[PDB]
């Protein structure tokens, strides 16, 4: 229950300071604890999994830095009090700590790129999930657009397909269209390396394949090869994740 989420949420607040009284916190939970695999372990998994995922929703890049570094020090005070057991990974939501690390660094991998033209294609992917307050903060946000960017991905990729349509393909029109591939690409260069430290997604990336194959129908040389050497930098990385799937089921 909300109880119990909310008393390891405290004894991670104290896991930085010292630990003693926190290894009697789970020392207590072991025994009053249910201990039957099946659920109620992965009732305790969905609560390491609800922690994580308010450390994700905690100067906004050096603030999301400090969030990268917290939900670091909140695997390590898993390992340590221990922490060996749950996963509730199932369909659609351990392998799931890993995956919120490497959107926490694709958070930092566009926080660190801010130009006018991501700026709005994120400015209308999240005007199009809700509506934003309008008191100022206007990122219009992000610390939401984190647990969940691989929204604005798939948008600001429809965002590229109606600065497209306007686009009039000129030439200034196809640089525009490469800025962006760039961008998704060294987001997955860095949710690669993140994992080395160890159907909508996918879609989007069959779509950016098929519109830098329109592209290269009407561009000077060495432009066409740069899109091209990003379109094979992005799709052997769809292979890779299909291969280490397949490795994991057998």
């Amino acid at each position: 229950k909300i109880k119990l989420l909310k008393a390891a949420f405290l004894q991670y607040c104290r896991k930085d300071l010292g630990h003693a009284q926190m290894v009697v916190d789970e020392l207590f939970s072991s025994h009053s604890d249910l201990d039957s695999d099946s659920e109620l372990d992965r009732a305790v998994t969905q609560i390491s999994v609800d922690l994580m995922d308010d450390y994700p929703a905690s100067i906004i890049l050096h603030q999301l830095e400090d969030k990268m570094k917290a939900h670091s020090f909140l695997m390590d005070f898993i390992h340590q009090v221990g922490l060996f057991g749950r996963l509730g990974s199932f369909p659609v939501r351990l392998l799931l700590c890993e995956h919120a690390e490497k959107l926490s660094a694709a958070i930092v991998l566009k926080n660190h790129h801010s130009r006018l033209s991501d700026l709005v294609n994120t400015a209308i992917l999240i005007a199009l999930n809700k509506r934003e307050y309008e008191i100022p903060s206007n990122l219009t946000p992000a610390d939401v657009f984190f647990r969940e960017v691989s929204q604005v991905d798939t948008i600001c990729e429809c965002l590229l397909e109606h600065e497209e349509q306007v686009l009039r393909d000129s030439i200034e029109w196809a640089e525009v269209v490469i800025n962006v591939n760039n961008i998704l690409k060294d987001m997955l260069q860095a949710a690669s390396h993140y994992r080395q430290n160890r159907r909508t997604v996918i879609i989007r990336q069959h779509e950016i394949v098929l519109k830098v194959a329109y592209p290269q129908a009407d561009s000077n040389l060495r432009n066409i090869v740069t899109e091209q050497l990003v379109a094979l930098i992005d799709c052997f990385l769809d292979g890779y994740v299909s291969q280490l799937k397949s490795v994991d089921k057998s």
